[PDB]
């Protein structure tokens, strides 16, 4: 992945409730291929399901989303995966909830 991107500044603190990697899409309710927004921690489906996270990006501008399938982080602006020290806490919390 990219080792940095200029949107990591928009990654917000993890809610104290933690993450729920089985949370369904906030729009369509699908259990499949959901992502969590690393700005506001809403959960929406991937582009191969109904594209609600892509829609969320379009109407919020929020840059970085984490996959509940493989804990990769995508930046919609950079059109790339990004991994940095600043993402370890949220990935670690997701990994603990998933496994
Ligand atoms: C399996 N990983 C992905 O699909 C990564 N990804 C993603 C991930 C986030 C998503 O599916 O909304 N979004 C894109 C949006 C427009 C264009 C490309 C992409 C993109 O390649
Ligand atoms: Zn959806
Ligand atoms: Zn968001
Ligand atoms: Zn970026």
């Amino acid at each position: 992945p990219l080792p940095w991107c200029p949107h990591l500044v928009a990654v917000c603190p993890i809610p104290a409730a933690g993450l729920d990697v089985t949370q369904p899409c906030g729009d369509c309710g699908t259990i499949q291929e959901n992502w969590v927004c690393l700005s506001c921690y809403q959960v929406y489906c991937g582009r191969y399901i109904n594209g609600h996270m892509l829609q969320h990006h379009g109407n919020s501008g929020h840059p970085l989303v984490l996959s509940y399938i493989d804990l990769s982080a995508w930046c919609y602006y950079c059109q790339a995966y990004v991994h940095h020290q600043a993402l370890l806490d949220v990935k670690n919390i997701a990994h603990q909830n998933k496994f």
